[PDB]
């Protein structure tokens, strides 16, 4: 159906489905054991924050790769269940829709996984040549495949280079992985995300240490963001002023996982409804603190 | 009387095939995933079809798009799935199966849903005519004694030649089970099950459980790579080596694959030295595969 234009949210990355087993102990190899409880969850980065953005109140879009089959299946109507778009889904010809096995061991808290296969392409610059931007009011990237992302954060470049400046498209990108190739993803974006995982890799050991050593990465007018568990979020803007805000503990944490996609999602929200960044890092850090007390995404709001 | 009918779970396998077993807490890739229809009276029938005899499923499903995934897998199979038991408690039972493609190994984590067991109840409520051969895989046991017992009686009023030859599973070394030994014209009792109980090898194992057996029967104990070993009426040790495909590299579903083919060969009337050896050889073809699809 019809999107007005400069409505949506578009987030670009990875959708697996997470097969997640609670155990009393590890399994020995070569056994059959019954396990306490299962759930089968939609996951991936750039899939969560979707549903965040769509808890929030966004119009929103996701992109990335599928595969025709009863997992793409079971992973749409989760989508469509969270009120996504999916319209913009790459199906491809070729490999699996990603499926991970996690195991959770009971009595001590131990979280074992068999990661996705790497079968299925990624989304790639000519697939998303494919795509009519009009409809998006912000594109923001998960940090996969760079070389081809980088042509896509060119494309919007273009785009962008003539239109008002009120009917320009915001772009985000996020760096989540340790892994080389992703580090040029930061010279593109308005805002980008780093994370402390990735930052501790690069030997920095807290967040100012990683805004302050970092920002020298990203492009002129960008705003480099990065959030510490329960020390809080930072940000630091071209005007050099390092933002800060502490976190926001919940009566008791429940579920973590998801976090960092919820403080994601929330930050380019607030930006997005036109707060200010120390207005968003906060907003950020609310939601996150509220999600890692809850089970999931349902209580949110 | 044409058909063989198994009666069992099936169980939706969701399959990482990783080339060594993740230890506590670490964080591995798998090579490859899909999804099969499971459960051993389910993979009994995938193995009898693919052997071209016709067979029939038996047991509980929940509808859903777990249930139609199954279905649909069942008949591109040709199994007659007109015997099943639905509900409407529950949902499809499911398993994460790790494949050790370095050794086969597989490691099944099932979820079993509260989903209803198939009872003497709706047993009682089949047409017995089509069965040349009945196999049941032990579950729930002092509720199938009783669906035995109604194939017992029905062997009385045909000739000694239009009886209903039955086959039992004992894989779980679960008490309430070890009651169906006495029952059935063939028992298969697994290693595991053989083990937990003081047996130190299928040759032991046989010589100790066929005490336990009716009157006639054949006691079958595969053992995997030494082989399987098989106890009749005559007293008489019979032995089979094992079929060792050149890489193990999947053996998820050989002792379903096992019991299959044994029975297929008695069906038709082959030896049970014939039977043991042939299922030794189909068993060993399917553990140098990934899934069923090959092993003819
Ligand atoms: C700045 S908000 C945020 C952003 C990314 C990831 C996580 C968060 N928020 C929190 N993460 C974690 N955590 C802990 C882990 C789970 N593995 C690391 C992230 N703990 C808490 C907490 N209390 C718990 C602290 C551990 C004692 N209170 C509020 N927010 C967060
Ligand atoms: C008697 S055939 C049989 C019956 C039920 C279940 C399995 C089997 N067959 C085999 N099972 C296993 N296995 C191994 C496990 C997985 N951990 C136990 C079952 N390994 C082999 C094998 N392995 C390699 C050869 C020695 C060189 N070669 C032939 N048949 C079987």
């Amino acid at each position: 159906g019809l999107v007005p234009r400069g409505s949506q949210i578009l987030c670009v990355g990875l959708v697996v489905l997470d097969v997640i087993s609670l155990v009393d102990k590890y399994p020995k190899e070569d056994s059959e054991i019954r396990c306490l409880s299962q759930r089968w969850q939609r996951g991936g980065n750039a899939s969560n924050s979707c549903t965040v953005l769509s808890l929030l109140g966004a119009p929103c879009a996701f992109m990335g790769s599928m595969a025709p089959g009863h997992v793409a299946d079971f992973l749409v109507a989760d989508f469509r269940r969270r009120g996504v778009d999916v319209s913009q889904v790459a199906w491809q010809s070729k490999g699996d829709t990603p499926s991970s096995c996690c195991i959770i061991n009971n009595s001590n808290g131990n979280r074992t996984i068999v990661l996705h296969d790497t079968s299925l392409p990624d989304v790639s610059a000519t697939d998303f040549e494919k795509v009519d931007l009009t409809q998006f009011k912000w594109i923001h990237i998960e940090g996969r495949n760079a070389s081809e992302q980088v042509k896509m954060l060119q494309r919007i470049d273009a785009h962008n280079t003539r239109q008002p400046p009120e009917q320009k498209i915001r772009v985000s990108v996020e760096v989540e992985k340790p892994r080389e190739e992703l580090f040029q993803l930061f010279g593109y974006g308005d805002v980008v995300f780093v994370s402390k995982d990735v930052a501790k890799h690069l030997g920095f050991q807290s967040a100012e240490e990683a805004l302050r050593g970092l920002y020298g990465r990203v492009r002129k007018g960008a705003v480099l963001v990065c959030a510490w568990a329960e020390e809080g979020a930072d940000a630091l803007g071209p005007d050099g002023k390092l933002l800060h805000s502490d976190a926001f503990p919940p009566p008791r944490v429940v579920d973590t996982l998801g976090a960092g996609d919820t403080f994601n999602a929330s930050v380019i929200f607030s930006l997005s409804q036109g707060r200010s960044v120390q207005e968003a890092l906060r907003f950020g850090c609310q939601v996150a603190g509220k999600k890692c007390g809850l089970q999931g995404f349902d209580g949110i709001v």
